[PDB]
C-alpha cells in the first residue's frame, strides 16, 4: 500500500503538470509495464486519451495531432522494442519541429542490462533527434521528489514548445508491483494541492541597428519571397501585405498556405517549378535580393536556380537557428520571429520603390503557365496522376485539410495545385520525407481539421496501413485518394529509369495489392475512380459519409514522364515566345 | 601541389569566416595532424594567437578570455588525447554558457579506428556537453564546398553566441601532407573573394499579456531580487534602479558586480549568507515574491530558505531555457532577455506601491551585519583567510578584475566582502565549481581586464600550475594570492571533520609544496605576508611590477571553523536584539 | 541512521566484491560527493589507497599500475569536472587495453541537470572509450538490491579484465547525508555475507582445421615476425624459440620486450627502422609471410614497407578482435591467445624447413649496422639524444623496469636501443601516444617494478609535472632523466621545419623553465648532465638514492637531425655494399 501510494503521489504531480502546461491530448500503446503511467492518463478527467497498438502508427498519430493543433502531445509506450517503433516519428518531428513528449516506461535499475524479460538500454535511446532526454528517479513521495516530478512536467512541454520546438524524451523506470491508487481520485478531491508553474509567451526580436540595416538594403531592391512549408499562426495575409506594398514575387510552396489562404492575389507565384526549368526565361528572373521563409521548398527547379544566384543578398529567416540552407546561399542570417519580422517591415518600408516592371515578369510568366496547365487538365478524360490533383483542387470544400503524402504526390501538387480562393489547410511530413507514417499523421490531424482529405500514393499507403485501425474503432473520418500505379512512380523521371536489367525490382516495386480488400479489413467505403465523372461521384460520397474513405484510381507508371515533359513542353515554349 | 592547393582553399574559406564572425584570439595547441589549422591562424592578419603546451590549461585559459570579453574564443589541438584534455573546459563552458568554438583535429577516415598512431575516435567527443558537433569533410576546394566551409564557420560562432550561448565542436580530419600553401596568402591579396555572412542582433521580449500579468501580481508585493552569479552587459544600474523604484531588497552574489560596479546604494544585500543561518529573524523576512536572475548564488543559507519558502510566485529569469533551478521552487518561468524586463517594469511599475517598512528590515540586519564584520576585521591582525578579503576589498584599485577561485575562497569573498564604491569585476567559474584551470581562467580574463587579482586556494593554484607557463612566454600580468591553507579547508566545515581516523588524507590533503620554488619555476615576483603590513607592501609591489606576481599568505585550517562561528554567532546575537 | 545504514550496505556489498574480483589498488581523488565511496575503500583493510589531488595525474597514475602489474585499479573522483579530468586516461586505457575500472560520484537525480553546484551530466561520459557504462541506482539495502550491487561489482572487473581488455565506467548518484558507519567496521565482524562470485579463467584457441590450415601455408615460407607493442605474460622467450625453429626473424619493437628479456639471440632485429629506409636493399628482404603480433611497432620505415608488400600472406593475431591495422594489409585474421598460437606451432611446424640464407640475410644487416652504431656511440663524448639511450642501455641494472615517453624519446629508443643481455621492462602510452600524463604512468609503474626510470623529453615533463607530488607525499623512488631539447624535436625532423616564418611558435614550443626549480618543488635530487662522466655519476647516485632524482641533459633541438642523418648515412653505405 505504502508503494502503491508513493507511486501514485510520484506520477500524479507529473502528469497534472503535463495538463496544466497545456497538454490535452495522450496516445498510449498498451503494455504492462506502462501500467502506472497510461492508468492514471485515462483517469484524469482532462486528458483526452487514444490507444494504438502500433507504436510507429502511434508516434505519426500523435506526430499529425502536434502538426495540426500546435498542441504538444504526449507519447506513452512500455518498455522494450515498443520505444524503438517510436524512432521514425521522432526524427521527422525534430527536423520538422513538432512537440512531443515522448513517455517512455522502463525495468528499474535492477533490471536494467542484465537479461530481463522485455528490458532494454533506453538511456538516450533517440540520440540527437530530441531537444532534451531525461532518465526519471524511481517513485518517490518526498517533497522534494513530489517537487521533482511537477518541475520536470513543467519542463518538458516548456523545452518541447520553446522555439525551435521539437521532441522531448523522459525514461521513467518502474518497480512492480505497478497498479496505482485510482480511489479516491488523485487528481481532484485534492485540497492545498495546486502548485502550477506558469510559462510566459516570448518571442524574438530584431535590434533596432538590425531593422534599420535591412530596411536600408532592401529599399528599392528587386526582391524575391521564397516560403517553403512553414506552419505558424496566420502569416498568410501579412505577408501577401508585404509582398504587394514592395511589388515583390512570393515564390510559394503548397505547405506554405499562400495557395490557398481563402483568396486571390497577384504575388504568389505556384507555376516556378514549370518555368523554372526554361533556360531561356531565367535572364529577365535574376534578383538582388532573396527573403526565404519556412523549411525549404519541394521543388528542385527552384533549388538549383536559387543554387547558382550569384551577388546577392540572401536572406534566411530562421526563429530557432535551426540553419536550414541546403544550398549553403545565406547572406543574412536572421533570428527572429517571422510575424514581427514582417510587421517590422509593413510599416517601415518605403510605400513607393515599386518596380512595376519587376513583378509584372513573374506574374505575367506564372498566370500564362497557370492556364495552359489548367486548359490542359480541363480538357482531358484520362484520369491521370495531374488530373487527380486538378480535381480535387475543385472539389475540395472550404475549410478543409488535405494531407499530401511523400513521393509524388507532394510533387504534383506543386505542378497542378494553383492558387484558389478556398481555404485549404496542406500538411506534409517534410522533416525527412518519409513515406512511412503518413496515414497515420493524416488521421492525428483529422482530430483538429474537418473534413480532412489524404493525398497518397499506394506504397506509402501501404507502409502505415496500420494507422487504418486508429480509424476504425474510433469512428474517425478521411478520404483517402490512393494514387495506386503499382509501384514508386517518383523513380520513373530520375536517372535510374533508362537501365531495366534492375528496375521495377530495386524502384518500381510491384506489389500487385487490391486495395479493396484493405478497405474491407477497416470498415471503409470503398470506391474505384475509373473516370473523372466517377471519382466525383465519389468524393461527393465521402462528405455524406461521416467515416472512413478510400478512392482508389490506377494510374500508369510508365506514362509519368512523357504527361509531365508534354506539359513541361507546352509552357516552356508558349513562354519563350513572350516578350 | 593541387592537394596542398586544395587544403589552402578549404580551410581559408573557414578560418577567414570565422574572423568576420567575430572571432578575434585562437589558443593553438602544438601538433602535427593540426599543422594547416595552426599555419593558417597564425597567417591571418587579425587573428591573435596563444600557443599553450598544456591542452588543459588551454581550454581553461581560452575559457577566461571568453568570459571577459563576451566574444567567442577558438580553440585548436592535434588528434588523440590533446582533444581529451579540452573536456574539463568544454563542461564548464556549457554550464556556463561561454561560446568556445573548439577544433580538433583528427586523421583521415583511412586512419580512424584502424589502430594508427595517435588516433582517436573523436565523433561527439564531448557528449552533450557542446550545443553542436560537426564532422567537417576532407578537404575539397569545389564550388559547393569552399561554401561548405565558410557556412559552417559563420554557423559554428552563430550557434556559440546565441541564446543560452556555449561551446560548439568540429572535427577537422586532415590527411597527408599536412603543409599549406602560405605564399601568397590565401587570405589577402584574393580579390572577389567576400561572401561574409551577416547575422543580425536579435533577443527575446515578452508579450504584452505577459507584461499585463507580471505588473499587475507584482504591485504592491513585499517581493525580493535574488542575483545570483550573472555576466551581461551593464545590468548593475537598471538593477538597482528597480529596486529603488519598488522598494525591493536584491540579494547579491559576489560574482553578480552588484558588490563593485562603482557606487554605493541601500538595496543590494551583501550580509544574507550571514544572517539567514538565524531562525529566530526569518519570521519578519518572509516575502510574497521572488525574482531571480542569473545562476544559483554561492550561498547555501541563500539556499535552504529559498527551499522552504511556501505560498510565494517564484519568478526566474532564463534568458536561455536552460532551467538552472536545483530547489525547483520556480512558480513562474520566463524565457526573455534580462535588459528587456528591467526596463519593461522600470516605466510599468507604480512609482509609490513601496511598504517603506519591507525594504528597511532587510537594510537594518544588513547595515549591522556588514558592520560587525568590518568592525572583527579592522581590529584583528592575525592574517585569517577573511582578513585576506577585507584587505582586498580595501586596496584594490577601481577598474581592476578580480578571479575568484572555487571551494572556500569564493565562500569568503561572499563572506567577508561588502559593497564597495568601486568597480571590480570579479568572475569565477561557477558551472561545476572545479578546482581545475582557475589559473588559466584567471590568466586568460587579464588579457581583457587591467589591473587582474586571483584569490585561489594551495590545492587549487597546484591543479593548473602549468597555467603560469603561459604568464611566463606571453609576460602578462596577474597578482595571485594563495591562501595556502595546506589542504582543503572546505572539508573542516563539512561534517566529515568530526571523524579524525581517515580524515587529512581524503579531505584535508596536506601538500607541503613550498610554492616559492615554483613561483620561481615561472619568473614570478614572490612574497610571503606574514602580517597586514606585508600583505599591504605585496600589493603595492604588485602594481608596480608589470608582470606575474605571487602572494602567499600561510593560514590555519583548523581555525577557520572557529573564527568563522564566532562571526557568525556575533552577528546573529546583535540582530536577535533589534526591534 | 537508517539512510546511513542503507548508504553503508550498498558501497560495502560492492566494495568487497571489487576486492574479491582482484582489486588490490584504489586511487582517490578528494570531494565531498565521493565521501562513502572513499571512506569505505580506505577502511577496508585489503585494498590499499593513493590520494591524487590531481585527477589527470590521478588516472594516468592508476593506468601505469594496472600496465605494470596487470591488475584491475580503481579510479574514484567527485562529481563535476574531477570525472572530465580521467578523459585522457581512460582514452589512453581503451587503446591499449588496461582494466581501469573507473568510478564517479554524482548527485542523486534531484540534483542532476538542474543547475546544482557542482553537478554535471556524467551519463555515458566517456562515449564509446570504455567498454561499459553504468549509472548505478541510488542506495537501497533490500535483498535484491544489495545482490545487485555485488552483482555490479564482479561484472565491472570481469568485464574490463576480460580480452581485449579496457576501461569501464560506473557513475554513482549520492544523497546526502554522505556519512557512511565504520564503527564496527562494514567488511570484518561480518558473519554469514561470503557470496562470492568466482570468474573462471578461460582463452582463444584456434580450431583444428584452422590449425592444419595455417601449419600447412606456413611451412617452408620465407616469413618474418613482427611484434610491436604487447606486453602479455612472458611469450619472449617462446617467440624467439618459435624463430629459431623457423629461422625467421623477429623485428621486435623495443616495446615488445624481445630487446632486453635476459638474454641475447640471433633472430631478433633490432636495426629496422635503419636499414629500412634504404631502397638498394629491400630486393633481398621481400618476404612471403608476415605474422604481427601486438600493437603497430613505432618505426615508420616498418610501416611503408610492410605497407608496399605486395602477394604476401599477413597474418595479424588479434585475440579481442580489436582489428588494429592502420595499414589495412591483413590477409588472415587470427583471434586467439597468443601463446597458444606459439605453442601450437612450436609443435606442429617441420623442424627442418629452414633456408638459412634467408635469416642470413636479416640477421646479417642487422649486426653490421648494430655494431656502426655503438661504434658511433662509443667514440662520442657529446651527450647528443642517441648518446643518452647509449648510456642507460649500458648502465641500467638487471630486472629494471624503463618508461619511456613518447615523442622523440621512444623513437630513439628504437633506434640507439639493440638487443641486451638484461631484463629491462620497457613500458609507454602508446594508445593514442599522448604526450600528457607520462609522469604518473611512469610513478605508477614504479610500484611494481624498482628501480624504475624514466626516458622523457621536456615538453611532456612540464605536461604532467604534478604527477611529482605523487613521489613527494609517497616517497616513491623514480630517476626521471629529461632530455631537455626546450622545444619538440620531434618537429625538426617533419617537413614543416624548413618553413622558418612560423616554426619555433606553433612546433618548436621553447620554454626557457629551468627545471632545477622543479626539482626543488618536489623534494627531488637534482643533476644537470653535461659529460658522458657525470651522466654516468648522476646515475650511480639515483641507485643509491631510494626516492625521486632527476636528471636533466641540455640537447640541441637543430642539431638532431643532422646527428640522425649522418649515422643512417653511414648505415645504408656499409650495408649497400655487402654482397
Ligand atoms: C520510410 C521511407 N522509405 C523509403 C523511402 C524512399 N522513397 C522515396 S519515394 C518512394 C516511393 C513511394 O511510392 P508511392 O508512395 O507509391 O509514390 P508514387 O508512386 O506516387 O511516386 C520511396 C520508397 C522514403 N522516402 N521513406
Ligand atoms: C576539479 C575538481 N577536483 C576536485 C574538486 C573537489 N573539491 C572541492 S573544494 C576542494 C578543495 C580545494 O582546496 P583549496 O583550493 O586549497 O581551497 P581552500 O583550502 O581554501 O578550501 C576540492 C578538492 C573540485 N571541486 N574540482
Ligand atoms: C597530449 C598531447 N598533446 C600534444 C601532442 C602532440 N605532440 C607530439 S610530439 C610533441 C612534442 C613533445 O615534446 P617533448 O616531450 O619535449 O619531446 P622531444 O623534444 O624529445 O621530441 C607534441 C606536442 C601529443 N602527442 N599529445
Ligand atoms: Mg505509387
Ligand atoms: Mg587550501
Ligand atoms: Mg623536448
Amino acid at each position: 500500500t505504502n508503494h502503491e501510494q508513493v507511486l501514485t503521489d510520484y506520477l500524479a504531480a507529473f502528469i497534472e503538470e503535463l495538463v496544466q502546461a497545456g497538454v490535452k491530448e495522450a496516445i498510449i500503446s498498451p503494455g504492462s509495464r506502462s501500467t502506472p503511467l497510461a492508468l492514471m492518463m485515462a483517469e484524469h478527467p482532462i486528458l483526452k486519451i487514444y490507444v494504438d497498438v502500433d507504436e510507429r502508427s502511434a508516434g505519426f498519430f500523435a506526430l499529425g495531432l502536434a502538426k495540426a493543433s500546435k498542441r504538444p502531445v504526449v507519447l506513452l509506450c512500455t518498455s522494450g522494442t515498443a520505444a524503438a517503433n517510436y524512432f521514425p516519428a521522432v526524427a521527422e518531428a525534430n527536423l520538422s519541429q513538432i512537440p512531443l513528449i515522448v513517455l517512455t516506461a522502463d525495468r528499474p535499475h535492477e533490471l536494467r542490462n542484465v537479461g530481463a524479460p522485455q528490458a532494454m538500454d533506453q538511456l538516450h535511446l533517440y540520440g540527437s533527434h530530441v531537444k532534451d532526454f531525461t532518465d526519471m528517479a524511481l517513485p518517490e513521495n518526498s517533497e522534494e521528489m513530489l517537487r521533482y516530478a511537477k518541475w520536470h512536467g513543467s519542463r518538458a512541454v516548456d523545452i518541447a514548445m520553446k522555439t525551435p520546438r521539437g521532441p522531448v524524451h523522459l525514461n521513467f523506470p518502474l518497480r512492480e508491483p505497478l497498479v496505482p491508487i485510482l480511489e479516491p481520485s488523485p487528481f481532484t478531491a485534492t485540497g492545498k494541492k495546486h502548485h502550477h508553474v506558469h510559462i510566459y509567451y516570448t518571442h524574438e526580436v530584431l535590434d533596432d541597428s538590425s531593422i534599420q540595416k535591412m530596411v536600408t538594403e532592401c529599399t528599392g531592391k528587386k526582391g524575391v519571397f521564397v516560403v517553403g512549408p512553414i506552419d505558424k499562426k496566420e502569416l498568410e495575409q501579412p505577408m501577401v501585405d508585404l509582398a504587394k506594398k514592395l511589388g515583390w514575387p512570393i515564390l510559394a510552396d503548397p505547405l506554405s498556405g499562400l495557395r490557398s489562404y481563402g483568396a486571390l492575389d497577384e504575388v504568389v507565384i505556384d507555376q516556378y517549378d514549370a518555368f523554372l526549368k526554361e533556360a531561356e526565361i531565367l535572364d529577365k528572373l535574376t534578383p538582388e535580393v532573396v527573403i526565404r521563409f519556412g523549411s525549404m521548398p519541394v521543388s528542385k527547379p527552384l533549388k538549383n536556380w536559387l543554387e547558382q544566384l550569384s551577388d546577392i543578398r540572401f536572406y534566411v529567416v530562421d526563429p530557432g537557428a535551426a540553419w536550414k540552407d541546403p544550398i549553403k546561399a545565406v547572406t543574412d542570417m536572421i533570428h527572429c520571429d517571422e510575424r514581427f519580422l514582417l510587421d517590422i517591415m509593413q510599416q517601415n518600408m518605403p510605400d513607393d520603390a515599386k518596380d512595376a516592371a519587376w513583378l509584372s515578369r513573374w506574374t505575367s510568366y506564372n498566370k500564362v503557365a497557370r492556364e495552359i496547365v489548367l486548359a490542359e487538365m480541363a480538357n482531358t478524360t484520362i484520369l491521370e496522376e495531374g488530373k487527380i490533383v486538378a480535381e480535387l483542387r475543385r472539389l475540395l470544400p472550404d475549410k478543409a485539410g488535405l494531407f499530401i503524402g511523400n513521393s509524388m504526390p507532394i510533387r504534383d501538387v506543386d505542378t497542378y495545385f494553383s492558387q484558389i480562393d478556398k481555404k485549404i489547410k496542406m500538411l506534409a511530413n517534410r522533416g525527412a520525407n518519409g513515406i512511412d507514417g503518413v496515414v497515420s499523421s493524416a488521421l492525428g490531424a483529422s482530430v483538429v481539421f474537418q473534413p480532412m482529405f489524404l493525398l497518397i500514393g499506394d506504397l506509402s499507403f501501404y507502409h502505415d496501413m496500420n494507422g487504418l485501425l486508429m480509424a476504425k474503432k474510433y469512428k474517425m473520418n478521411l478520404t483517402i485518394v490512393i494514387v495506386n500505379n503499382d509501384g514508386g512512380g517518383i523513380f520513373s523521371f530520375l536517372p535510374q529509369a533508362n537501365e531495366p536489367k534492375y528496375f521495377e525490382s530495386l524502384f518500381g516495386t510491384s506489389t500487385e495489392l487490391d486495395f479493396r480488400f484493405a478497405a474491407a479489413f477497416y470498415d471503409a467505403d470503398y470506391h474505384e475512380a475509373k473516370s473523372v465523372d466517377e471519382l466525383e461521384e465519389a468524393i461527393d460520397k465521402a462528405s455524406y459519409h461521416k467515416g472512413l474513405d478510400i478512392i482508389e484510381v490506377k494510374t500508369n507508371r510508365h506514362e509519368n514522364k512523357a504527361n509531365h515533359q508534354a506539359l513541361w513542353a507546352k509552357i516552356a515554349d508558349a513562354l519563350k515566345a513572350l516578350n
